[PDB]
């Protein structure tokens, strides 16, 4: 099997406690904590491409209220985000083996928007996903994996403080 795990998940698990918030930015905000991917199982020979998207974890939006997170009441049908194509990609199973998979670069928008950065729904909340894209090869192959622990809501600034404190403490 290919296997597929979540780097500093013990960081990451801090902030899903408290309800993980990333700012949201005209031009785009980077990431923090930033997904990094451990990634093993793969064709050492093979071409993969590493995709980054982000799900809608739900149907709502979201508001800050006597200090915590609720969902609204009108549900919308979420289209997921448009694509992130890893800058190392595509590479051999043995680039992508070789150290943990950042996506350091990945910057997150909430504008109609030129290139590179991720367009979000503003305070929706969304479950980080990659798709390793085996390429090159006469068979095309997709394994996708999401990650739990990385659900953040879009936010253009910081409601919850414990989270700005977090994010302050560890970058
Ligand atoms: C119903 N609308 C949407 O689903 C939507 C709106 C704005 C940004 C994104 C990114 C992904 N989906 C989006």
């Amino acid at each position: 099997e290919l296997r597929v795990g979540l780097e500093e998940s013990e960081l990451w698990l801090r902030f899903k406690e408290l309800t993980n918030e990333m700012i949201v930015t005209k031009n785009g905000r980077r990431m923090f904590p930033v997904l990094k991917v451990n990634v093993s199982g793969l064709d050492p020979n093979a071409m993969y491409s590493f995709l980054l998207d982000f799900v809608a974890a739900d149907n709502h939006r979201w508001k800050y209220v006597n200090g915590e997170w609720v969902p609204g009441g009108k549900p919308e049908p979420q289209a997921p985000s448009c694509v992130y194509i890893h800058p190392d990609s595509p590479n051999f199973g043995a680039h992508w083996m070789k150290a943990p998979v950042s996506f350091s670069k990945v910057k997150l928008t909430n504008k109609l928007n030129g290139g590179g950065q991720i367009m979000l729904n503003s305070l929706h909340k969304y479950e980080p996903r990659i798709h390793i894209v085996r390429v090159g090869g006469p068979q095309r192959m997709i394994t996708s994996h999401c990650f739990p622990e990385t659900q953040f809501i879009a936010v253009t600034a910081y409601q919850n403080e414990e989270i700005t404190a977090l994010k302050i403490k560890y970058n």
